[PDB]
């Protein structure tokens, strides 16, 4: 009878957020954070052990090293690295793909029998690799993907139609960057149809258009403001561990490996999915128009050209 | 017919942390920032709204400045200045009452005519400034005080013990710094007299003394470690912002001002008061033991010899 | 600077366990519970204060009189009278909406100035009475309207195709009672169009067609098996009141007044709406298809026609 | 990897409460209900399933019979007889025990193998049996013993004294019944010694004594008034069932097996206990002053004799 263990791999701005999203949410009652930078986590763990007894739910938070992987149940992987000066888009593939190899095979070894969340980007190659390295079934490897892109979406739809961001459905799928696309032929308020609404709208066609820049290039704009971009991934990773925790049947965006969902096969991308305590349950298979159809296969056709030269 | 509005001042470690509390937490429908770096400002108002679409209930969150407190609920003040080299404690109050006397008055002139909640070191210091300027009822006056001190103490004590933080009731007092003291007469676990448990286990005596130690020597031990304390924090202010807009009649360890309490006047300091809608309802005067009688009176003199001094 | 404090008046099986939702649920700090049946009233309060020391935070429940509503935010109405043999539709309504004028008269001699929820059947009716007899903008005046009609509709397809209920967005609009309708013509699951796929299913037009007469006669079925209904009704009633007071701009399908919103006027009629802390900001104007449109005109007609008699 | 499945047996106003609290609460994903009463069971779980989709997250329920028992977590009992007249308590506990027997019984054939909550009347006696009829280990049989008689207290300590219930700590412990105890030597808010508070009132003592009657009879007083208590029961099961499905390692008063603790043996009783994933961790042991340590001997040679008989 064991409780709810969360394994953090990476506490750089994105896991020490997410870590105390969990100390907020009291989703888990046991979170372990793992870290290069020993002295970090050590006072990161304590500042957040200072939180807890505010906490709706006892959260126990402590640094350990991979071996308490062992009795874990998600294993969230944040940790990575960024892109050097005159490295190509496949060289910061195939960096990420080697501490991937290292990570995973640490962590399998511990014999973790769990469920892997991946956060580091390039997220889909990145969830991909971590499937193939851990050997696990696609059910249990799972990318952040557009979790956050979605919300990004919906928090600016919230903003132009004026409603909870709770009332707007709306999806970004597709690869986590730059081939991402926005589903205008099913983002709606209660109904409301809202591209064609934007459309009647002086420049509207100009609005729909700022509307999908500011959620593709929303992390840029917030790097080059403040630097870095943390509490948006972090809830998203939150959101992700929740339906995962409380075995939700919730369809979020998140990457996905498809095997023949929307014509696509052999590729982690982003799409919406049934989440579950087993992880993926399914990938949601939903209508897309002509734009829609020829952007997703462009985005796939992207990711798997891209791992095919690694 | 509005809704419940806070106005942050300060976008520090502390501030931002703080904001995204109220992001997971929902306790408040409208946030607004107010700081002098713009952009980080600006940045953070980005990431923070990208993660409300996953909040419990709808957060709005945006940039703001003194006008948009007019019609705030709540001002919680975390900015200001640390200590430099030379600088006597004298001169770090001194430099903090001068911008305290600055952004109350903004405050004020903005016709805001709700509580101040004030976390900027020393609290105890500067939640009496922000009475004595702002000319408020000292209902409406309260500095987080020891809020998240009790709460190390009784994580401390949860480790000490075994059971969840939750079930443990047990205080710190006093000045939020060096002059705090545990209220051993009191802390308990279900009625278990922890001091007396502690003291037959082998060199228990020495036990104790490092479970206070190291409640006192938090904020110190977290700094050498990461370089800065900030999710400890956070997480007291929002449970000082949940007793406010829940209406709780929440006893929590704040600094609140002594008007005869404790036989103790004219100073703020960290003491069991009532929390609810209305702020400070009233000081809880506990029994004090003849040692924690003295180190209180002690504390209280501290920090009214400091203010004299000023 | 007062707490939020709601007044119930009605304390039969919907509004008792409206009650327990809120000590469940913690949306607001203070619940006065207000019904001719003091005995009754007396008990409930009693046990349902042995709860709230478990309540998420402080949720105080007392006995109240009228004179509690003067600084009340929310008064929600669940007591009225049940149709009798012999009595029409007509009766019903007449019936209740003398009891009504007494009670929203009693009301507002308090000096309420706050929003009410309706809840009692005919509770379209009965909003727009509400509305007509406190002299108070539309605004602040919800009637509970289809608000469990949708969660049913939902639940159903959640069950037709697996998934979280939080994850099906669908609606029922219209009357709360004979003439409410399904629209269909939005239902989905991240835009899986949920009508359409049921139409691929062997025989599915009949699951179509028993999924919203499922909706449309839950009622009925619970009271066969049970003699009540009450859970669906209570949650439904706390989902609108955590929109008020959490002020979410939250659209929730709530009988809300019509002035020229779907070609209506002069008729309160279950639809989406956007609800805050001020109650419902503006009704949502979504497209219906042709067979929606006709059947939400027939719907608005019936109870225009009733409260005009 | 499987989900948190909690199965009620016994669907009476307790129960269906406690199924309610959990369709509000969403401490857990699956809830199945048992009762010979098929068609009121047939009734709430649709009434219920019409709430889940408000609720946080996911909540399936469903009817059921003993074999959905297999891989449950969380078997909750609440189902029994009440006493007849010219029937001696003797009599009521033999009856209850037949009961149990049965029930347990057919769930352990079920090849269940979680925890049991007891929640039946005399919950003491019935928690024992239930222990000693599963062959469980003591840690996975619960029952909710004085859980609600301290909410009771610290309620009516908060009303007193004015403040949240929540900062008010305060344990009753003992039987759930007639020879329960207050812990006066530890009840306190933030330190204060609330017995000493009232002792300086005028009367003091007569509200000291008033309000320990107020929670040893508060069943009887509900009960008078409505007919019935339930409320405050189902809330107390929704936090066990917290404090195990979130593995709090949370201090709750409920019925454990004494082994030596309180120098008692071979009863259970209603103790601070810590409780968690695994069901109770351990009995907790506080000091008790002259007079409670007399009326715990009291209540446990009580129970121990009723059992012997």
């Amino acid at each position: 009878f064991k409780g709810n263990k969360v394994v953090l791999i990476g506490n750089g701005a994105v896991g020490s957020s997410y870590a105390f999203s969990l100390v907020n949410q009291s989703i888990v009652d046991e979170l372990v954070i793992i870290d290069l930078d020993t002295e970090k986590v050590r006072g990161d763990v304590m500042d957040l052990k200072h939180a807890t007894p505010y906490s709706p739910t006892t959260v126990r938070v402590k640094a350990g090293e991979y071996s308490d992987c062992h009795d874990a149940d998600l294993v969230v992987i944040c940790a990575g690295a960024a892109q050097k000066p005159g490295e190509t888009r496949l060289d910061l593939v195939s960096k990420n793909l080697k501490i991937f190899k290292s990570i995973v095979g640490e962590v399998m070894a511990s014999k973790f029998d769990g469920i892997f969340l991946v956060a580091t980007n390039p997220v889909d190659i990145l969830a991909y690799a971590t499937w193939k390295f851990s050997g696990l079934p696609k059910e249990r490897v799972i990318g952040s993907g557009t979790i956050l892109d979605s919300a990004r979406f919906r928090l600016l739809l919230s903003e132009a139609f004026d409603v909870a961001p709770r009332s707007v459905d709306a999806q970004i799928i597709g690869e986590h960057g730059d081939t991402e696309l926005p589903v205008w032929s099913h983002a709606n308020i209660a109904g409301q149809p809202l591209k064609t609404l934007l459309e009647q709208r002086p420049e509207g066609k100009a609005q729909i258009e700022q509307i999908f820049v500011q959620t593709r290039d929303a992390a840029y704009d917030i790097i080059q403001a403040k630097g870095a971009t943390y509490y948006g991934v972090a809830m998203g990773l939150a959101r992700i561990t929740e339906a995962i925790f409380r075995n939700e049947d919730a369809v979020l965006t998140v990457s996905a490996l498809l095997e023949g969902e929307y014509e696509e096969e052999d590729v982690y991308i982003g799409v919406p999915a049934v989440i579950n305590r087993n992880g993926i349950r399914n990938v949601v298979e939903i209508p897309l128009n002509d734009e829609e159809q020829s952007k997703f296969a462009h985005s796939a056709k992207t990711l798997k050209d891209i791992m095919a030269e690694a």
